[PDB]
């Protein structure tokens, strides 16, 4: 059997149950997905791009090759995968750190079974108070790679087989397509983002090249922007007295970095932002026991810093 064990995923407020696959059945779950992905990188990692964040020296390329605009959807990373597993068809889901739930619909088509990795956002409607599942692309359907080819080739190869599906109400998601706008569209992409924003919680959006093939692992054309200068850091406390520190993951120790103004827990890890030199106290967190690494910390300063807007983002066009 495919041996399970329960799990519940609480996002903005509502909570899904869902059977997360463990042992050996995740292991070839995920062994599945690798081949038919044919990754051969030497770590588990979804076949999927992980964006950069935009900074001022990408606007001449922004300018020059094509691309796509969507909404940033705030929600949880799942690369869906339908296979079959001991004779049974499977759709799964599975996350960043690579851990594996079964999504179940009634209707898909026999087809996908045959291996098809879809790229999505496990995500609530806020207009429905019904979870939304919202794809973005397509690395490999009904057995036939579509990863090399052009975006809206893999959203025809998606699309086409999908074509015949239709949601029922206890279905677990909703499936939904991320709608991608030319990077040229201005007034359409503003009328989009409104529109997007009225169904789901979205975090700026993400800028994606019209032709390049799917990269799996840190994609540096594909750009996602916050909204304004909210970008935040979680810090460990070193000391009661508010010593920050950010973690070194290579010395596996952590570096005072700054202080803030206030009694704090050491060994604590609080969400700050940065407000006129300093970072500033927003939340403790009391579900983490780690802060943010230094590569995070550099390239958050650097985005504080350049502070793009999306107004300055959507006026180079
Ligand atoms: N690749 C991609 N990611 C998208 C898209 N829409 C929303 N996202 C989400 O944006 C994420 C970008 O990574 P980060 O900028 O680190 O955001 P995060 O994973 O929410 O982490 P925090 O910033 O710590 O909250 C992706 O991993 C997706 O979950 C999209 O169209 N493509």
């Amino acid at each position: 059997n495919i041996t399970t064990e329960r799990a519940v995923l609480t996002l903005n407020g509502l909570q899904i149950k869902l059977h997360k696959v463990v042992g050996e059945s995740r292991d070839d779950i995920v062994a599945k997905m690798k081949d038919l992905a044919m990754d051969d990188h030497k770590f588990p990692r979804l076949p999927g791009p992980n964006p950069v964040s935009i900074e001022r020296k990408d606007f001449e390329k922004l300018k020059q090759n094509k691309y796509v605009v969507s909404e940033k959807t705030d929600g949880i990373r799942f690369m869906m995968f339908f296979t079959r597993v001991f004779g049974f068809k499977v759709c799964t889901i599975i996350d960043r750190a690579m851990t594996v739930y079964l999504l179940p619909f009634k209707n898909i088509p026999r087809v996908l079974f045959q291996g098809s990795i879809f790229d999505g956002e496990l995500c609530v409607d806020i207009v429905e108070k019904k979870f939304a599942f919202v794809l973005f692309d397509a690395v490999v359907v009904s057995g036939v790679t579509v990863s090399q080819m052009d975006l809206a080739s893999r959203f025809f190869a998606m699309k086409r087989s999908l074509k015949e599906f239709k949601n029922v109400p206890e279905d677990p998601a909703i499936l939904r397509y991320k709608e991608w706008i030319p990077l040229e569209h201005p007034t359409i992409i503003k009328d989009h983002l409104k529109k997007a924003n009225a169904i789901y919680h979205t975090d700026g959006l993400i800028i994606m090249s019209v032709d390049e093939p799917v990269i799996y692992g840190r994609n540096f054309n594909l750009f996602k922007l916050k909204p304004g200068t909210h970008h935040t850091i979680d810090f460990i406390i070193m000391s009661e007295d508010g010593t920050i520190g950010i973690f070194d993951p290579n010395l596996r120790k952590n570096v005072p970095v700054g202080k803030l103004d206030g009694y704090y827990n050491k060994g604590s890890i609080v969400e700050c932002g940065f407000a006129d030199g300093t970072w500033k106290y927003i939340q403790g967190r009391s579900d983490k026991n780690q802060a943010n690494d230094r590569l995070t910390y550099e390239k958050t300063l650097l985005n504080i810093e350049e502070n793009i807007t999306i107004d300055e983002l959507l006026d180079l066009f």
